[PDB]
């Protein structure tokens, strides 16, 4: 089976804005996770073809990854900070759905999620 197309990163029909919360999500939250030592499994969509995981997209129907989130922020895809925070949480939830306690990917996701929470708990004030 094929990979699905990656999630849309630009919608030409959506209005666009810059906010301090969106700046924080890209330049502080995403950036901090992007340069972490456990970021590499989460920097792009799971390639179930090359990795030979034919059941991944039978189990994961809302795939999400930091490469997609990064592009969404850079393309002003998100109007509300909540839309971006939901994508991060979907990415982590997918990991814990597909994988088991003691898996190396689970320990990596847990460390990244701890850091995500520390950064998102300092989300700046809304305009
Ligand atoms: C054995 O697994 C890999 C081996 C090499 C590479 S790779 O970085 O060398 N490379 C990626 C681009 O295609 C060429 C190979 C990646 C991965 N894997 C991931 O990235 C990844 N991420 C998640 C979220 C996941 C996974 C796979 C584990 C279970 C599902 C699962 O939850």
């Amino acid at each position: 089976s094929m990979n699905p197309p990656p999630p849309e990163t630009s919608n030409p029909n959506k209005p666009k804005r810059q906010t301090n919360q969106l700046q924080y999500l890209l330049r502080v939250v995403l950036k901090t996770l992007w340069k972490h030592q456990f970021a590499w499994p989460f920097q792009q969509p799971v390639d179930a073809v090359k990795l030979n995981l034919p059941d991944y997209y039978k189990i994961i129907k809302t795939p999400m990854d930091m490469g997609t989130i990064k592009k969404r922020l850079e393309n002003n895809y998100y109007w509300n900070a909540q839309e971006c925070i939901q994508d991060f949480n979907t990415m982590f939830t997918n990991c814990y759905i597909y994988n088991k306690p003691g898996d190396d990917i689970v320990l990596m996701a847990e460390a990244l999620e701890k850091l995500f929470l520390q950064k998102i708990n300092e989300l700046p004030t809304e305009e």
